[PDB]
């Protein structure tokens, strides 16, 4: 990256203009040009370019991605003075801590809220279960009850978690990578309710961020689910909106994943000192956070002086209320696998590509074991089992044994990708040297038209703990 300059990346839904204004100030003072960019899928792109010694000097994202970045050595250690550490809440500092070290600067606390149109809906429902009835009444008036982004599992997670779904279990002061809550009865209940909403045409499976934002901000739908950053665009619309607690599900609160917007410094940056100067003495100040927050709201900011003011904003109060009912995202590397697994499951269940159970079973195995099974509807074309580990530190799977119909075979966990072919029985290549064969077919009690094939996997963790997974493929008779 170019020395004597600063390149900053932040997501497109954020306050980049304000940040840019702060950049202008920094440039005017120090003569150092600050450039802000908002690449698409930057959370995926940053680790790719940063590994080559390229990319931005500073990267902005919620804290959950930063452990993965730190594990691969893509981030410089942050060592601020105590005086500056005092300026920010310790909670937000804890969010950016990885293996004892501070890997970023905390900026603001983010949580989803229920956003509603006061003119259409003076009293929004307090439960998910009421949305269908409400939708029927609004559909008669040429409107809909609720629209939100179904393409990102972040927005559906609050519902999935309400009845007891969870990412990784938290015991004492650390997360248990071995204990994943994607497949439990609660998660199934919540995802099932979502799919039921889609089945009854209360919502569309193809709805994304822009469609939901447009629908709500033009007054076509009575409610949406979004974060603080979204408010400024609504202010621009003609909608008088409230921001309130997410609806309960089965009598329990929705549990959004709480993010902490964080600014990391690329380990490949020559400009680190300049980045520290900018972040500490410019970006994190009443003025800088004022600029960014004015552009797009940050939620509850990490800076105490500004937060003291912000608490007066009821939208922020609603944000914090929802946050208190949710859970701070883990920052561990495995979160990358978790998010990918749940994203796939929601899209597949919502679109009708998989049942809720199958989708969440596959998501479970992917999130826990880094195992993906690519099925083919055509039995003659065999399945592919894929292992793609993202966690190389701490408790990890050391040894992996796949149990096929025809025997056991070992599979290594190294850094890279490991793929094997899984065969359906009765195929021409079913019995050949080195072939791993499915167990099945098994009859599906709900659908007579479908057959289930399965393989089992035994996992030996570095601490000696055994665990077991299974992966299924479903095929039409
Ligand atoms: O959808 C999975 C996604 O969830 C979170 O991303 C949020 C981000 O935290 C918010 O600041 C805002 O931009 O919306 C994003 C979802 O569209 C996680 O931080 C991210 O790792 C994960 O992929």
């Amino acid at each position: 990256t170019e020395e004597g300059k600063l390149v900053i990346w932040i997501n497109g839904d954020k306050g980049y203009n304000g940040l840019a204004e702060v950049g202008k100030k920094f440039e005017k003072d120090t003569g150092i040009k600050v450039t802000v960019e908002h690449p698409d899928k930057l959370e995926e792109k940053f680790p790719q370019v940063a590994a080559t010694g390229d990319g931005p000097d500073i990267i902005f994202w919620a804290h959950d991605r930063f452990g993965g970045y730190a594990q691969s050595g893509l981030l410089a250690e942050i060592t601020p003075a105590a005086a500056f550490q005092d300026k920010l809440y310790p909670f937000t500092w804890d969010a950016v801590r990885y293996n004892g070290k501070l890997i970023a600067y905390p900026i603001a606390v983010e949580a989803l809220s229920l956003i509603y149109n006061k003119d259409l809906l003076p009293n929004p429902p307090k439960t998910w279960e009421e949305i269908p009835a409400l939708d029927k009444e609004l559909k008669a008036k040429g409107k809909s009850a609720l629209m939100f982004n179904l393409q990102e599992p972040y927005f559906t997670w609050p519902l999935i978690a309400a009845d007891g779904g969870y990412a990784f279990k938290y015991a004492a002061g650390k997360y248990d990578i071995k204990d994943v809550g994607v497949d439990n009865a609660g998660a199934k209940a919540g995802l099932t309710f979502l799919v039921d909403l889609i089945k009854n045409k209360h919502m569309n499976a193809d709805t994304d961020y822009s469609i939901a934002e447009h629908a709500f901000n033009h007054g076509e739908t009575a409610m949406t689910i979004n974060g603080p950053w979204a408010w400024s665009n609504i202010d621009t619309s003609a909608v008088n909106y409230g921001v309130t607690v997410l609806p309960t599900f089965k009598g329990q609160p929705s549990k959004p994943f709480v993010g902490v917007l964080s600014a990391g410094i690329n380990a490949a940056s020559p400009n680190k000192e300049l980045a520290k100067e900018f972040l500490e003495n410019y970006l994190l100040t009443d003025e800088g956070l004022e600029a960014v927050n004015k552009d797009k709201p940050l939620g509850a900011v990490a800076l105490k002086s500004y937060e003291e003011e912000l608490v007066k904003d009821p939208r922020v109060a609603a944000t914090m209320e929802n946050a208190q009912k949710g859970e701070i995202m883990p920052n561990i590397p495995q979160m990358s696998a978790f998010w990918y697994a749940v994203r796939t499951a929601v899209i597949n269940a919502a679109s009708g590509r998989q049942t809720v159970d199958a989708a969440l079973a596959a998501a479970q195995t992917n999130a826990a074991a880094d195992l993906t099974l690519v099925c083919s509807d055509d039995k003659s074309k065999q399945a592919t089992l894929i292992s793609y580990p993202v966690t190389f530190k701490g408790h990890v799977i050391k040894d992996m044994q796949i149990f096929c119909k025809n025997g056991w075979m070992q599979m290594t966990r190294g850094r890279g990708i490991n793929m094997i072919r899984i065969h359906y029985p009765q195929t021409y290549t079913s019995v050949v040297p080195g072939a791993c064969v499915f167990r099945g077919p098994y009859s599906v009690p709900t659908q007579d038209s479908i057959e289930m094939y399965t393989v089992s996997v035994a996992l030996l963790w570095s601490d000696g703990t055994p665990t077991y997974e299974s992966l299924e493929c479903y095929v039409t008779k």
